[PDB]
């Protein structure tokens, strides 16, 4: 849609050391991780979808159609298998890798982006403000 949109700034994160941990990060890749205040820019061109994650330390864009699958070079060196939906508000994204899988959940609340991250026993929430 749309009111995703824009450009976002991390504002509140919460067990996302975990959320690493459960992906297999080593500490290195996770002081890092945790240590930084991403920016997230959700731009529509035509029908392609970007997202892009700018941070001092690593740059992330993909290139979506809702629906269609793709394949996702993730911030951790993941070569994924992801697709992504639209259901009722919230851009619900799909990563699929050997025979692993994460969830990540875009929704909208009070004019905030609420990102939800979940990984087998996992959820991490982080929130976003916009511009
Ligand atoms: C949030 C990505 C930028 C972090 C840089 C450090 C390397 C990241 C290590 C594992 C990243 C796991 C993927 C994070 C998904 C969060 C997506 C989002 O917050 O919009």
């Amino acid at each position: 849609s749309n009111k995703f949109l824009g450009t976002w700034k991390l504002v509140s994160s919460e067990n996302f050391d975990e959320y690493m941990k459960a992906l297999g990060v080593g500490l290195a890749t996770r002081k890092l991780g945790n240590l930084a205040k991403p920016r997230v820019i959700i731009s529509k061109k035509g029908d392609i979808i970007t997202i892009r994650t700018e941070s001092p330390f690593k740059n992330t864009e993909i290139s979506f159609k809702l629906g269609q699958e793709f394949e996702e070079t993730t911030a951790d060196n993941r070569k994924t298998k992801s697709t992504v939906t639209l259901a009722r508000g919230s851009l619900n994204q799909v990563q699929k890798w050997n025979g692993n899988e994460t969830t990540i959940k875009r929704k909208l609340v009070d004019g905030k982006m609420v990102v939800e991250c979940k990984m087998k026993d996992v959820v991490c929430t982080r929130i976003y403000e916009k511009v």
